[PDB]
């Protein structure tokens, strides 16, 4: 079956800022549909207008990624809309926001988040 | 042939502090003899007596690792002794010390050092 993921825009900002291929990694786990809410997309467009430097670039890159997302409407606005969308469409919710993860857990919505693996290794080059 | 590595004690402190298996990683590259100088080993024994907390534990763990190193004598003392030993015995020198690496490079001694790889990935567990 077609599996979907709702991805928090703050996670997408990490694509540019940390060279993390979030969408490709989600595809490996079997997710082939990517959803955002109209509210959160609009909030990111507004945020972009006030960001500077590399954060501004990261928001623009996130906005380009969203060109390949489905944009869905919700009753609620902002972060709560991500939960509403994930539950309605039967998606995983990808976020690092601690309150969002808790609420999703409480509603039986599966969650994924970004983790950093640091390994120290011997370099001969 | 039997390949040898001289390993800076500051690198060995990272074994405990960062869970980096420096000796095992060196074995993978074909190094099966591990050398320290009498001077640097003694300096680490003195240092241990003044360290505290987890640094004290890391120095003790480094000292235990040195139980499986060959201890060799040199004319010189301290960091310079690591270069002297590496050149005499034909070893690679493993250090993160920028001056030590330069001097080794200038004398044709191969160098390895510790690097940190950070990858950001999607966690579903």
């Amino acid at each position: 079956k077609v599996r979907c993921a709702v991805v928090d825009t703050n996670v997408l900002m990490y694509v540019y800022l940390n060279k993390a291929d979030v969408v490709g990694q989600l595809r490996e786990f079997g997710f082939s549909r990517f959803l955002i809410t109209a509210s959160v997309k609009r909030e990111l467009e507004k945020l972009e207008m006030s960001l500077r430097g590399k954060e501004k670039v990261a928001a623009r890159f996130a906005l380009k990624l969203l060109e390949h997302f489905e944009v869905v409407e919700t009753e609620s606005e902002g972060d709560p809309s991500l939960i509403e969308a994930a539950e309605k469409y039967g998606c995983i919710l990808i976020t690092n926001d601690k309150e969002l993860k808790r609420k999703a857990k409480q509603r039986g919505i599966p969650v994924g988040y970004l983790k950093e693996d640091k390994r120290v290794f011997v370099e001969l080059l």
